[PDB]
């Protein structure tokens, strides 16, 4: 049984931090370390590893002094996190004990080409490849490479908790309404997403049962959404489609 913990980073980073009941810890993505290593202090955590979902630097960048502070730790990332830290390479289908926990790990590329996520149900830390509202910008993949990756989030049980990298649900919510303006579930979550990003909380995690509703990136074969794309293109093709929503995202 573990516990899920966020510490912001950055200007719209989280980093999650999941906590077994012997007050271990795996730490997600630590683009900084400060708020890591004051959140540790605070909650006593006994960090046993950091899993790294990709190479970017908020992602990565805290990893060298956290291991500093706690050598003890694993850093599982994918090969192209090698030389930002990973002192555990995971591929496609891995499956480690952290925490005395099974992760099981999937690659997810399109952000970047290496970029893996996490998944111990309900947990999935899937970095920058899904976003509440929204997805990764696609730095190094291909759009059918993200959109195969978010069939695979896609295929996880409705109770995943989505914990991804970014708070960027509520830019991800308006881009969605400018594409489906009167969507029933996009316009009810814009309204619980504001009322959030108004008192400064963060929107995440969500669960995936929920997200498929509003994220029109899981939402490629829905008829509404087709049913506008197909007002101004038509694209048989559901990598064509997704990835021509992927650049209206890119320049909204
Ligand atoms: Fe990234
Ligand atoms: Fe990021």
């Amino acid at each position: 049984s573990m516990n899920l913990n966020s510490i912001p980073a950055f200007q719209d980073n989280y980093i999650w931090v999941l906590t077994n009941d012997e007050g271990r810890c795996v730490i997600v993505d630590p683009g900084e370390a400060a708020p890591v290593l004051k959140a540790i202090a605070e909650h006593k955590w006994m960090p046993e590893a950091i899993f790294l979902t990709h190479h970017h630097h908020d992602h990565v960048g805290g990893v060298k002094e956290l291991l500093q502070h706690f050598p003890q730790m694993t850093v599982y990332g994918p090969a192209e996190t090698q030389d930002k830290g990973a002192t555990h390479l995971v591929g496609d289908g891995d499956t480690i004990r952290v925490l005395g926990e099974k992760f099981t790990l999937f690659a997810t590329p399109g952000h970047t080409l290496g970029h893996v996520c996490y998944f111990s149900r309900p947990y999935l830390f899937c970095g920058d490849t899904l976003f509440s509202g929204g997805c990764g910008r696609l730095f190094e993949g291909t759009p059918s490479q993200m959109y195969q990756s978010l069939m695979k989030i896609n295929s996880l049980p409705d109770d995943t908790l989505i914990c991804c990298a970014h708070e960027y649900t509520l830019a991800n919510i308006k881009f969605a309404l400018s594409i489906l303006p009167h969507d029933s579930f996009i316009n009810e979550y814009y309204r619980k997403v504001k009322e959030l990003r108004v008192k400064k909380q963060m929107t995440l995690p969500v669960i995936l049962k929920n997200e498929r509703k509003i994220n029109l990136f899981l939402r490629t074969e829905d008829i509404d959404l087709i049913n506008e794309i197909n007002k101004e293109t038509i694209l048989q093709q559901p990598e064509a489609r997704f990835a021509w929503l992927r650049s209206k995202k890119d320049t909204f």
